[PDB]
């Protein structure tokens, strides 16, 4: 029996070893499979990967006549001492078990030990969408270890940068993923003292193109269009009219629908302000007409009572773009 | 083994502490960690937090040489007496078990112990919705003993409102959280009797401006358009009758995107009145140029028989404006 | 040891108390904690309530110096008899396990024995939306025993009416809850024999208000702004036609509106009834302008080869309303 | 003991009864209970039935005075054989255990062993929707032995056609259930060999009259509208365009309503082809205008350079209302 | 007893057979049942499928006086070394458990074994809707050793490529299935070395016309509608504009509807750049009118202070139809 190798019976499992001593070290060493999926409205994401410990334990030498080592499932884990380390700030996971627990275990004769598994995990990110489409995300998956301080267990990364490893073909259907990074930072908690905790760290990016042509691009154009009324002969009510108020209702139609497709986020945001500034801009454009009919209508009762271009067409043709271009300056130079 | 320093086959675990006599005291400390998500049409959010227990056991003391204590897992708890804690009105919760179960268990040379869990609860919250968007909600958190009276297990909080921790990051997407504290209250059951009972209390938000920009202003921006009608002349009826009914499409369509976004709540909310205000004043918008119409032509065909402005739009000029102010200011003064 | 006190090892716990005599009568409380979800498409609502058990066993008596009672978890629960009760027409169902089972049984010392549960159950609910949104819809959740019968098993309300509590704060999003009460009946089945069965019923109702505003005020509104027309001088062609067009559309998106904010139920409802009758109304308003117009240009060019105000107007300024006066009140008196 | 009568430790249960010899007959009855839902997107649905057994066993016979039975719970399973039934083509399954385990024993003095169990399984059905909405679809179930050949297990229904029972309250939200029946028929497996399978048949049928008033009557209702055009005078070209642009924009609107509430199945469907040619034929009836138009001013300009009805007109007033008829009737006779 | 015969004690079941030797080799073949659903969002597929595994080891050899062989269930698997099989790239999976374990064992009395079981596994797959709707996506399903290398267990396909057999129904309701085979590569890991890889490969294709049809359609017949202009007198402003303006927001709400219906992958597809390209086509159609209407104008003006058709329609009437008929040339060319 394999077991009966390693004297299983002959020693207490329930302490670390090294107890009444200096902090037992522990590496670990993370390879990223894939991103499953990620939550914009609860601000959350799904990563699989593969977690590994290294640390040395005496109590399991053996002798041997070569230099070959024995591996165990998970079977082995609950009669000797392994790490119980966790994920902070995690919201569910669990470990695949098909067709068995995906668990290894590896014993080199001097009592070096490898413990691997397969985990998938699900945690929270706080995201900010003041800038949306325009923002930037940053992202973070914490390890630490639930019941042991820095006195009796020490953690770190065996291999410092290079501990890190991700799939070549890691893509997300509406992110850009970039900068892969770990850091380590020292936690305090007033019940029981000071931890280790371990990050990993990448960025988040959209595609500005295509929201720039599902959304600035119809609001601009309808905007250009609604100017096409001071080029026509005041006379014509029932063409200037009906042009305006169905270019109100295609800039009414336009905003419903984009705002029929944006996950929902219930706070401003720029794209709103872009829209609703042509909006009144389209308001303006109808009201200005129906002061120059009033005033046309006025004069000619006057001069029929007593028995061209009206020039606000003019102003307005020049005050109308200028606004326009003055605002899109404005407006570009402060979200950049 | 650790676990024959405590008489673990020399007492009974199946009793409480001091039984037979007065009942033993229970503190209970608790880490808000974050906030997952919240459903308004099912009327429950979800939480996780760290739940924390302290009590005294003389059958757990051991002797020691020094001040050191003894650290175990959760396959201890089996063994021995804990607080049997569960959460009132909840529907569902689960105990964290990656990798290993998320349970701590310390014990002191004299016997004090301290018990720790990560847990997730679902809990309901009863809301009303009357003054969308201006609405103000009260969330609670209870916990209480499942099989013990007052008279056997007393429950308070370990250092009165000291015993409640929040992260510094804690957030949601649409709502905006406030005013944490506790409170303590006795409940009684008719089947057992008096239990205690621990409440966690806290209160959430809404932001104004989006729901004011999203809604009441478009909605007034076509009130006000639908008045310039009375300011063309009434001579021009293919002018003035398409605009007043492309008023009333956009003001539908409108209406029918605004309720198309929000939560689907089955009953009537102040923005609803709002809007069939504004429609009925559209409505009326059209009326009255129909009658001008009608009396226009009626006077006309009897004087062609027998061989300027009119009033009602001198009169309508004045009144549309004051009514809509007047009812403004009455709307606004009701919901503040 | 507590579990030595009574002779668990000198009595068989697979048989009922009393076996081969009488039934035995178990009397059953019921208190019901809230309502989770109801779902329309699915017909089925999900509850959650405590269940408790009342029955005497001779085999636990105790012997005693005073009238205390013992009190044990669900551990006891494996080596003792339980009745198998079980909810009949359940889709799925579970019990609490947070932070344990939520399971407690309370042991007199005659033997009496109390055994009480917490537990969620989702159950069906055929449902009828023939009348909607004027329906009323009734409900039932059912308990009985699995594989005991009449003769060995008596099952039966402990107090009658008075074994039913509710919480003073169940209430439901868009329903109103109403008419609690219990019922028993017989069920029969042919391959074991008969049964006995516990109900619990209750009612469910809409805010009529609600759907009056949002779907018949429009509809109606529609029209009679469809009867403008008939007010406008039949000289206007490019007024008469663009408005009865519009009118047409406008009542076709909100129509289309109505339709994409109701529950995907695939059977016709009295609304639809109303709206498809309203909208044949708005098709034959323009129907008569046409045979309008097409008279006028006919009567025209006679009497121009040869060489007011038209009676259909006048007639169906009179018929139209009247008529849809006639459908409403015909319509009112059959669906109530 | 009860579990002592029989002599479990006497025999070995993991051998079939009568092995070495001729197969063991097993008989299985079948009581639908309900069904909970259908997806037409993922092409499966859920079903609630009972699952019983009937075999006969020698070696669990017992001595008995009288002709009464003994009845077991789920626990004895374990230590007897068992048939392992399992659902062909499904995708999820689960056994009822609230308040415990809904397996029931029944044992006979002579040997007879009664084997039941409430059971909830998902299983798929292919469908087409190439007829949609006038389609005719049909499901099975189907139940097999996962480890035993019929040389080794016989599986047959008990009493033929009478082994299958539904409840009368059995009903779907948006489907008509019809002809139940039960037939058999054996499976060839090139690993193992020849199995026994049953089927448990049922037919699905849809409401025409609501998707006939909900899609057909609108799009005939609109096509005949865009014949008005034709009986109006050709000289007023406001009142001429501006129906037609509308008509053509009410039925996009329209199209685009009906295709949004109808299940995402990515294929052509019949009705889709009578929207399009409705859209065909409304597109036909703004360019017959257009070319008119085109030559009355052409004559008029020639006319007016050289110093009634169009016959166009005449022609399309017979020729639209028969193409569509003709249309019609072709399409309901190919689709019945 | 049958597990008597395998002298199950005499040895040690935690070390592979042949160990200190070559490696053990094992064949594997599968058969697929069906697949589940497909997710374009999150890029990952559901299958169901049968997994049978072929080794020998002569530990398991028995006497016999026949050539029988003896049929275990999974109670057996934890006795017994099995190898340790699973999926790579898989997101989550489980094993079917009703009404037991579908697991057999099957023991030849030279010593081979024959293990089976059925699974349900969802694996994830990298998609790219460059070409939407007329894209290709390939997938696939691996399978490799997680603890053993190469140097130990020998994995390949038992019989080539005829080791994978599919249903004959099956099917998905958007996508066509097609051209499945198989495939084997080596994979190195820094970590333990290198292993053994399967694969089973399939392609999916897309439905041309129903997205032509549903797409293409209305966008070429709206550009060809918006064409009918410039055969319209310029002397009839209240029809040319209305039809521009009405043609415009059918085009946007088209372009809405069709945004709506599609799955929501953010970034650029070809069917966009046609609907912007209609789009911009639409716009200068509206603006030459414009400039045609304002130079008549000019003209008209100057004529009356001195004191036929323009050439830019005629013009425009051969240009528009030409360049768009070299756009659809080029677009055609491109995305084949
Ligand atoms: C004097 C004049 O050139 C008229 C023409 C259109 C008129 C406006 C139409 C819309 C509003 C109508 C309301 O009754 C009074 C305020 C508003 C804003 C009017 C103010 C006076 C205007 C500008
Ligand atoms: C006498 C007069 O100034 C006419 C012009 C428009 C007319 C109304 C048009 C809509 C309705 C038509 C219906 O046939 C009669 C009631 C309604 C409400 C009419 C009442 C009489 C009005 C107000
Ligand atoms: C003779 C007459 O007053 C004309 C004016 C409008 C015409 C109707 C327009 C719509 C239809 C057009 C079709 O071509 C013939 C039937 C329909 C229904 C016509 C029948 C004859 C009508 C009623
Ligand atoms: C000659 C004539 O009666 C004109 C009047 C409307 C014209 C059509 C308008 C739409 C199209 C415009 C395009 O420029 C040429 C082809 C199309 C299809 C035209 C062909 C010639 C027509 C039919
Ligand atoms: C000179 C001339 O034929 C006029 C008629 C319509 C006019 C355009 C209308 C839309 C825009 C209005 C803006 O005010 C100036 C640029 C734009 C693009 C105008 C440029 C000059 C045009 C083309
Ligand atoms: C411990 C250590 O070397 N950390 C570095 C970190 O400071 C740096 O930002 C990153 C690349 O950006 O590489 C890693
Ligand atoms: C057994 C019994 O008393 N049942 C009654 C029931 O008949 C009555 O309908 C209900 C109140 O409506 O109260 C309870
Ligand atoms: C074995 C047997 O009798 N099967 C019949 C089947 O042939 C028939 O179609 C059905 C009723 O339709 O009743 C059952
Ligand atoms: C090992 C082997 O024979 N593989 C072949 C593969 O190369 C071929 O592509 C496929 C059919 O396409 O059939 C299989
Ligand atoms: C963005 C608002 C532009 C308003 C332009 C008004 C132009 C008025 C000209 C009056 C000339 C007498
Ligand atoms: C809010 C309703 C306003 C109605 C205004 C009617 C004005 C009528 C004037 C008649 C003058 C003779
Ligand atoms: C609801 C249908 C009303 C139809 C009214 C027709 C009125 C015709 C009047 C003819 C007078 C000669
Ligand atoms: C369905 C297409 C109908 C087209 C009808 C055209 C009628 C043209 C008449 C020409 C008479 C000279
Ligand atoms: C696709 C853009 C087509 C623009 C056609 C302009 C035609 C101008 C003709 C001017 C003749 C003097
Ligand atoms: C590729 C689309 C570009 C749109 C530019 C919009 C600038 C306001
Ligand atoms: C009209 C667009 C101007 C953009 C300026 C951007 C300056 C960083
Ligand atoms: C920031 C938007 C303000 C809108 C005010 C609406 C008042 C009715
Ligand atoms: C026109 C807006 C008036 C708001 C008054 C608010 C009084 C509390
Ligand atoms: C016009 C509404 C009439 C309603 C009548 C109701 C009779 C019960
Ligand atoms: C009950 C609605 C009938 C609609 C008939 C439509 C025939 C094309
Ligand atoms: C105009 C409808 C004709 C329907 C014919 C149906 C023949 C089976
Ligand atoms: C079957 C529909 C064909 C549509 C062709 C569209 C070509 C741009
Ligand atoms: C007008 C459509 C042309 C299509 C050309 C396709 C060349 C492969
Ligand atoms: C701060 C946003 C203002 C938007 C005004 C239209
Ligand atoms: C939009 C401004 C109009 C000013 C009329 C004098
Ligand atoms: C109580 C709300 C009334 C709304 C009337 C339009
Ligand atoms: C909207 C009121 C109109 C009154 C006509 C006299
Ligand atoms: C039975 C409903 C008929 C509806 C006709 C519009
Ligand atoms: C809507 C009926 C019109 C009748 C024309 C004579
Ligand atoms: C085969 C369907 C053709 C549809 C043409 C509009
Ligand atoms: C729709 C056909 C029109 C034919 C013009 C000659
Ligand atoms: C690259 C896509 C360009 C689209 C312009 C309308
Ligand atoms: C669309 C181009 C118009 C050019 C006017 C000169």
């Amino acid at each position: 029996k394999s077991e009966q190798l390693l004297r299983i019976d002959d020693h207490d499992f329930s302490m670390r070893p090294g107890f009444g001593g200096p902090a037992i070290p522990v590496g670990v060493d993370v390879q990223v499979e894939s991103l499953d999926s990620i939550s914009e409205v609860d601000m959350d994401f799904t990563m699989t990967l593969y977690l590994r410990h290294y640390w040395k334990d005496e109590r399991l030498s053996f002798p041997s006549t070569n230099n070959l080592s024995m591996t165990f499932d998970g079977r082995l884990v609950k009669k000797i001492w392994v790490p119980d380390m966790f994920f902070v700030h995690s919201k569910r996971s669990f470990i695949h078990d098909t067709t068995t627990d995906n668990v290894m275990l590896r014993v080199q004769p001097d009592g070096k030990v490898l413990y691997s598994l397969r985990v998938t995990v699900t945690a929270m990110c706080n995201m900010d969408f003041s800038r949306f489409p325009l923002d930037t995300q940053t992202c973070s998956l914490e390890i630490e270890s639930y019941a042991y301080t820095e006195d009796d267990l020490m953690l770190y990364w065996k291999k410092g940068n290079d501990s890190l490893k991700t799939d070549e073909r890691i893509s997300l259907s509406q992110f850009l993923i970039q900068e892969f990074h770990t850091t380590t930072k020292l936690a305090f908690y007033s019940s029981t003292g000071w931890y280790n905790r371990l990050y990993i760290n990448f960025t988040l990016r959209r595609h500005i193109f295509f929201f720039l042509l599902q959304t600035y691009f119809p609001a601009t154009l309808m905007v250009m269009l609604s100017w096409v009324s001071f080029w026509i002969d005041r006379r014509a009510v029932p063409a200037r009219v009906p042009l305006g108020i169905t270019t109100v209702l295609t800039m009414s139609t336009i905003i419903t629908g984009v705002n029929a497709s944006m996950p929902r986020v219930s706070y401003i945001k720029a794209v709103d302000i872009y829209l609703w500034v042509s909006f009144v801009f389209v308001f303006l454009s109808v009201l200005e007409y129906a002061a120059v009919n009033y005033l046309t209508t006025v004069q000619e009762r006057k001069e029929q009572k007593l028995r061209d271009t009206h020039a606000i067409d003019k102003y307005s043709r020049i005050i109308f773009p200028a606004a326009y271009i003055l605002f899109n300056l404005i407006y570009w130079s402060i979200f950049s």
